[PDB]
């Protein structure tokens, strides 16, 4: 009912909400008794008013109650239940290999991911590049997998924080998106859904990242944290580097073959690795399967390097309806792009800068993602062999290998991948990888 | 387009708004083509940030130019065009004197007016218990009579202000109707679009103020003169109390009564006096009809006490098709209710407080008013002799004397009076029946 306009009315003048107050509201919009201009008028105010930790966990804990809540105590696990989550980035791809990591070390992983929002990518689109992958499993066969296994990566419902569907959609076209605790409540409401002991946060700092400052993504990241362990979850955050591709390659087949290079000690990017082994840890030790970061370190390691991650990826592969041979021929299923050739810059020099936004639109355009919510993907177009930054460039250093549908598109990207990244004559700052760790 | 969610981010960072945005937007509003959370959302960014004066100017213009807007120029009329308007109250039937009496000083009063919402009752509402009253003549019935009578009452024979409508439910409903500069733009611009060289505004103060507080109530008079004279109309506006019903009875058939009665000089309510008085020398004074406030008096003194208002009153009923001996005769064609019988407080004391709201809602409780538009008034019921704050009430004397349809409609109203009215030991202090008079 109409209490709506006067809990618009309350927060309006300057009044925190309280958590029946906060719940009603929530579930007005998922049962559509509210409507969109109740909503915007709510969002509206919370941008200038803004919230106070109370109201910060009473808005994301009734968005999460608003739909489904998972719950495994009822499977008597060995182990805790963990997650990382990421606000995303071009060639950010960890969670390929941390599942399995976490998971060959215990943990039990029910990641349940989205698809890729602009020029970042989305997990379930590089994962729709294995032929025969089911993100959409029956929640029984789920719970199988997560036993079995000990981590699956799957999509939506539609069961999920439902809320967030008619709120976020209003913030969209209102002007309210920007707003940290409504950003912090979006984030981290279907996460915690999934009935987590612990919860690490990646919250990228530069170009490519979703916050257009430093001082903006550790506030993120704060309000995160902070809200999280209000929720009964152990949560911890990383700040980490988006000024360049996390990864050696950006698109999706091409991000797949990556992570079961880096699982099975094919190829490991160095600052890839960097981001992936920090998530990682903040897993382990939110989770009480390490005393510390050291013995954290040193069980993820082994587990990497022996080849037990990479059996628990082909494993969830398998299981998930994907090829039982996967980690031994990806090179076989995947697709690869009728185009595929490097591309120079026009000087020599070190590689300065690049515009971690402006590759990964590049890759949007390529067909490696969607503007649309509708638009199809081609899985295979992308960039591999990418420079990074303080790199020597000249004429035998190619900036990158571009991966096409065709010449006419391959020239175009080629454009955007000399545009994007800056070349100078000395080798630049150089930069951490992982910047702050950040507690309760 | 959504680049309306442009204009919103825009004010919501703190600029001024252009004409050519704020047209935009108003017209968006009218034509469909912005949907209602954009509405709420930059309502909301007007509630914060408020407005500048030619902000507030192409608010006003741009709703009044959404519509129609009335010509008088091409009639040569010899006097002004000059209206009153008033944010409304239980018991003001001012409209019905003050233009026949306006009207017989020589200066044109097309007063087009709406139906009642809420506890205020319309005064095309009260005209309707007129037999056959006419409140839609067409074009050129309206032109005739005003040239022949002088004044006229009617609904909107036309679209005035089309864009109102979403702009205005959206706001009842999102907490945003309490923003001036949106106020200002509602009221004003159907009367804008009047066609008027002269304008006096009735903005009442106390219980039975639209606006929360009576230094909100100054605001809103002082923004409402402002605009109207930067939209080219000679404006004033009077704070004028209501703490009380203003006439001596509320209804329709009952206030119109007693509006006739004032006219042929029957009865008098000193306070109805009072104000009725003021907003004419207004009028007179904006419409230069005269030269100052004792001049004024003077000539309204003499058409009240020599009957030429009265007269002027039975023409434009007549005019209007109710009966054309009405002003002698009216208790013949005014439809008695079906039982009268005075009302008793349960205490002995002074009135201290009277709830003009709660007053209004017992009159639409009792079939007097319309929750919905798609209503049967019935025009006979409500409230006479009306007790005054400072009175003192015994076993003797009614707080009112109640017209209801039925006993079980007569003891739900007698209830909502008691309601209506506190007693206590000591007689409040009394209050101006004006408080100000803005002007420049
Ligand atoms: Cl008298």
């Amino acid at each position: 009912m109409f209490l709506a306009q006067e809990i618009i009315r309350k927060k309006r003048d300057g009044h925190a909400l309280s958590d029946e107050e906060i719940r009603f509201f929530i579930n007005g919009i998922r049962d559509n008794t509210i409507s969109e201009g109740q909503i915007a008028a709510l969002a509206m105010t919370i941008f200038f008013h803004d919230m106070t930790m109370p109201e910060r966990v009473s808005l994301t804990m009734a968005m999460r109650d608003s739909g489904t809540v998972l719950d495994w105590k009822s499977l008597n696990l060995n182990g805790p239940i963990v997650d990382k989550h990421s606000t995303g980035g071009v060639g950010d791809v960890t969670s390929l290999m941390l599942g399995p990591m976490v998971a060959a070390c215990g943990g039990y992983v029910p990641m349940i991911s989205g698809r890729g929002l602009g020029h970042t990518g989305g997990t379930l689109d590089k994962l729709e590049a294995i032929p025969g992958f089911d993100i959409f499993p029956d929640d029984n066969r789920f719970r199988e997998i997560i036993q079995d296994v000990g981590v699956a990566i799957i999509g939506q419902t539609s069961s999920l924080a439902p809320a967030d569907k008619r709120f976020y959609a209003t913030r969209d076209i209102t002007a309210t998106v920007d707003s940290i605790p409504l950003i912090t409540g979006s984030i981290l409401a279907k996460k915690l859904a999934e009935g987590l002991d612990a919860l690490v946060m990646d919250v990228k700092v530069g170009s490519g990242a979703f916050m257009p400052t430093y001082e903006l993504s550790e506030a993120l990241a704060e309000a995160i944290v902070g809200v999280a362990n209000g929720a009964g979850v152990r949560t911890t955050a990383l700040l980490t580097d988006m000024n360049q591709v996390l990864a050696s390659s950006a698109g999706n087949a091409v991000e797949v073959r990556e992570a079961v290079q880096f699982l099975t000690g094919e190829y490991r990017n160095p600052r890839l690795f960097d981001v992936t082994m920090a998530l990682c840890v903040e897993m382990l030790i939110s989770g009480q399967l390490a005393k510390d970061d050291a013995e954290a370190r040193a069980k993820l390691q082994a587990v990497l390097d022996n080849g037990k991650a990479a059996e628990v990826f082909g494993r969830m592969v398998a299981a998930q309806k994907g090829p039982s041979d996967f980690v031994e021929n990806y090179d076989k299923y995947l697709p690869t792009a009728m185009l595929s050739k490097a591309v120079y810059a026009d000087t020599e020099g070190f590689i300065s800068a690049m515009d971690t936004r402006a590759l990964g639109m590049a890759v949007v355009s390529m067909g490696g993602g969607r503007r649309q919510a509708s638009d199809t993907i081609d899985y295979s177009v992308g960039f591999t062999d990418m420079a990074r930054l303080g790199d020597s460039i000249d004429g035998q250093r190619p900036l990158a290998v571009i991966h096409a549908k065709d010449e006419a598109s391959w020239q175009e990207a080629a454009k955007a991948v000399k545009a994007a990244i800056i070349l100078d004559d000395k080798a630049p700052a150089s930069t951490p990888s992982v910047y702050r760790r950040i507690t309760e």
